[PDB]
């Protein structure tokens, strides 16, 4: 198995590179996904936060206590 | 241009489909 | 001429890339 190995790896490095030089000459990149998707960790702990707070004060009964329900 | 555009992407297609297949 | 010598220009890079890579 080290063998197919090796050679998927070598395999693995050209394609890789391919897909990082093919990819180079078509100015495409995986890594910008990953990006946008961090900008968004931080969204969410930014308004969990928040929550975190609102609730330290309150309390569920109060939080539930309070919400719309008036409907014509 | 548009000759270049084409080839380009026939390449883009190729190589978008290797971006697909290889990967 | 310039589009064509940097698609070359690409290709020589990703050739001689693997005139260094499979090499």
């Amino acid at each position: 198995p080290a063998a197919l190995e090796a050679l998927t790896s070598d395999q693995k490095a050209l394609f890789k590179q391919q897909l990082e030089l093919i990819a180079r000459y078509l100015k495409l990149d995986i890594r910008a996904g990953d990006k946008a998707y961090q900008a968004s960790q931080e969204s969410a702990k930014v308004l969990q936060s928040q929550l975190d707070l609102w609730l330290a004060e309150h309390g569920d009964f109060y939080a539930s206590g309070i919400e719309p329900v008036f409907s014509p």
